[PDB]
DNA sequence: AAAGCCGGAAGTGAG
DNA sequence: TCTCACTTCCGGCTT
């Protein structure tokens, strides 16, 4: 489950170590951004013990995760996103 | 122009 | 050995 990029987006939201690469927005929404696209994919890469892990790489992946309907793109601004559905319901 | 974002399709490490 | 959750490559379209 750790390895789920879900679950390794809700870990780093929940750690204020993280600010500086992903944040909430809107908390209440299940609204966040990612503030360091270059540095949270290293992060993503190292965290599953790859190497050449890319951001345009990464994103793709979370456009999978537009197909699931994990998250969405949301359109304030650049780089934001909302999850549609909580940990529980992903694992549902 | 260049960089970013998109989705289709095939590839793959790990559990 | 096989499948899952991405991963890898890329043409096409935005910004």
């Amino acid at each position: 489950d750790s390895r789920l990029l879900w679950d390794y987006v809700y870990q780093l939201l929940s750690d204020s170590r993280y600010e500086n690469f992903i944040r909430w927005e809107d908390k209440e929404s299940k609204i966040f951004r990612i503030v360091d696209p270059n540095g949270l994919a290293r992060l993503w890469g190292n965290h599953k013990n790859r190497t050449n892990m890319t951001y345009e790489k990464m994103s793709r992946a979370l456009r999978y995760y537009y197909k699931l309907n994990i998250i969405r793109k949301e359109p304030g601004q650049r780089l934001l996103f909302r999850f549609m559905k909580t940990p529980d319901e992903i694992m549902s």
